């Protein structure tokens, strides 16, 4: 009888982790699925070599299981993962939020931007422990598995067409920060991709919109709703 809304994470973040402010927000008014993808936080599943695709059929699951839903997806896992599910399968998916996620970027940014998290546990010991504690020990491998798909088969894992997000038969909004000129640009220019996809940039924001800005990042996506499901 209440709509419910999908929360999908970013590369190591949880869905509690990441979307803690909109959990709180929204639960008592929808219901809230934060979901943590394969290898990650509570997931019973360990990270698979063929990562997207598993992470997709994964998340196919869950809205299959509790029900057609409003998506909320996050950085370049979320958000390729989340429009995906609503290219693939709008029977499960009411609106879609891609947020902290630029459409057509070159291959060889994405995989320059991958490389940040080279020795990362060598070099941020105080980040590789909270991993340790958020995720297990396999994030070390979820993160190998991740960045190795990407690295085979970056067009059909990290890459997300404009052009395919205006084909979305779905309500659609870009929501970025101001901060990451890429990002502020797409959330800008995705009215002009020829569908009804929506853009708005938060001010004061960056990569991670929810978490940076959360009162008017719960502002935006409501008043989209508000649009979206009148």
């Amino acid at each position: 009888e209440t709509p419910t809304v999908y929360l999908v994470h970013g590369l190591l973040g949880t869905g509690h982790g990441h979307f803690a402010a909109q959990i709180r927000a929204w639960h008592g008014r929808l219901r809230t699925v934060p979901v943590d993808l394969p290898g990650h936080g509570r997931c019973r599943r360990d990270a698979a070599e063929d990562y997207f695709d598993d992470a997709l059929r994964y998340l196919v699951a869950v809205l299959e299981r509790f029900g057609p839903g409003r998506l909320i997806g996050a950085s370049y896992l979320g958000g390729p993962l989340a429009h995906r599910c609503a290219a693939t399968r709008p029977d499960l998916v009411s609106s879609l939020v891609l947020t902290g996620f630029a459409p057509d970027v070159s291959r060889d940014a994405f995989l320059s931007l991958i490389a940040g998290f080279e020795g990362l546990a060598a070099q941020q010991p105080a980040l590789a422990a909270e991993y340790e504690q958020l995720h297990g020990t396999r994030w070390k491998r979820t993160l190998d598995a991740v960045t190795g798909h990407v690295e085979r088969d970056f067009e059909r894992t990290a890459l997300v067409r404009a052009a395919d997000v205006a084909a979305l038969t779905v309500p659609t909004l870009v929501l970025n920060g101001s901060l990451k000129s890429v990002e502020r640009a797409a959330a800008e220019q995705a009215p002009g991709w020829g569908g009804r996809v929506r853009g708005r940039v938060v001010p004061g924001a960056g990569h991670l919109v929810g978490h940076d800005r959360p009162r008017e990042f719960n502002e935006a996506v409501e008043d989209f709703w508000r649009t979206a499901h009148d």
